């Protein structure tokens, strides 16, 4: 299936954009989603999370205590090797599930590391989400409560905005006015359905 690579930087949008092409009925896979999914209340994956660890690995609300749990690791890195023989098995038997049951004329993949693991020759097309740097900054203390000095290290150990761009097919810049992203969504999207209808014949 035609696929397209959305990558960014920490704070970028990747999601925010992906979430526009889900509006307009393309199969967004996403590992981070997905593995959030395979730990969701009631999971056989959560269960088994927390009968090793406790029950405290469970909120009230019957969600991972996510903190409690990067705690667990953190004190113990041994604990790493077990949760992903838990989760890679999940996490990747649920993105071909996702493959195979899409019908959309192309994919989108969300690739945080597209450039820094150099995966620039799996897709068909690299889209890549981009803001300026105090941007980046901004967006991610807020979300994730960090220092500004701590979003800095983030960005230290990433691909620099300049390999990000070199690497692009396209660039959206998520910047402005919200429904103005949003026709670039739209006006990339038929670009991409006629890239598939190419590729094809
Ligand atoms: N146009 C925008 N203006 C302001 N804030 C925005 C805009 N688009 C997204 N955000 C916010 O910026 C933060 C980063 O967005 P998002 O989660 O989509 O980033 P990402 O690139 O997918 O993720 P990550 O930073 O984990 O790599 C979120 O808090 C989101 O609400
Ligand atoms: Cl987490």
């Amino acid at each position: 299936t035609y696929t397209v690579a959305l990558t960014g930087g920490i704070g970028s949008g990747k999601s925010t954009v992906a979430d526009e092409f889900a509006h307009l009925g393309v199969t967004v896979i996403d590992a981070d989603i997905i593995a959030r999914q395979v730990v969701e209340p009631g999971t056989p994956a959560l269960l088994a999370i927390a009968e090793r660890f406790g029950p405290q690995m469970i909120n009230d609300d019957g969600s991972l205590n996510r903190r409690r749990l990067r705690e667990r690791i953190f004190a113990h890195s041994e604990d790493k090797a077990w949760l992903n023989a838990l989760l890679h098995p999940l996490i990747q038997q649920e993105t071909r599930r996702q493959m195979q049951a899409s019908t959309s004329p192309y994919l989108l993949w969300v690739v945080p590391l597209l450039v820094e693991n150099r995966l620039t020759d799996k897709a068909d097309r690299i889209l890549v989400v981009d803001v300026p740097k105090e941007t980046q900054i901004e967006r991610t203390i807020r979300r994730d409560g960090v220092s500004r000095e701590h979003a800095e290290h983030i960005l230290a150990a990433q691909a620099t905005r300049e390999q990000r761009l070199a690497a692009a097919d396209d660039v959206i810049e998520n910047m402005g006015s919200a429904d103005a992203v949003a026709s670039h969504v739209a006006r990339l999207h038929d670009k991409y359905l006629m890239l598939a209808s190419q590729a094809a014949s």
